């Protein structure tokens, strides 16, 4: 199949530019429970770009469809939570459409190994 380095090479600049698309970093780190206490009410599995790099050095991402089901939750979720009249609502419509794109070449990249 492939080598486990590259790929994961691969992933790391994948994430980087998914994070740079997040301009206001408001998916940079995990949403604070503490400050909203029914998130987990709504949403099963929390996700953010800081759990994605801890799981990508712990080997938790041998697939790219594993990487980008998890970046899907990071939007999911956001669209779930908010309300559609919110910045965040449309932040999260935002970085879908720009990390799909992303995600595209990102994901030739990979089947070329
Ligand atoms: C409730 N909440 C969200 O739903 C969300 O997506 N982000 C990014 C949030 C960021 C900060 C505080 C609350 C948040």
């Amino acid at each position: 199949e492939m080598q486990l380095t590259p790929f994961l090479i691969l992933l790391r600049k994948t994430l980087e530019q998914l994070q740079e698309k997040d301009t206001g970093n408001i998916f940079s780190e995990p949403v604070p429970l503490s400050e909203v206490p029914d998130y987990l009410d709504h949403i099963k599995k929390p996700m953010d770009f800081f759990t994605m790099k801890q799981n990508l050095e712990a080997y938790r991402y041998l697939n790219f469809d594993d990487f980008e089901e998890d970046f899907n939750l990071i939007v999911s979720n956001c669209l779930k939570y908010n309300a559609k009249d919110t910045i965040f609502y449309r932040a999260a419509v935002r970085l879908r459409e720009q990390g799909g794109a992303v995600l595209r070449q990102a994901r030739r990249q990979a089947e070329k190994m």
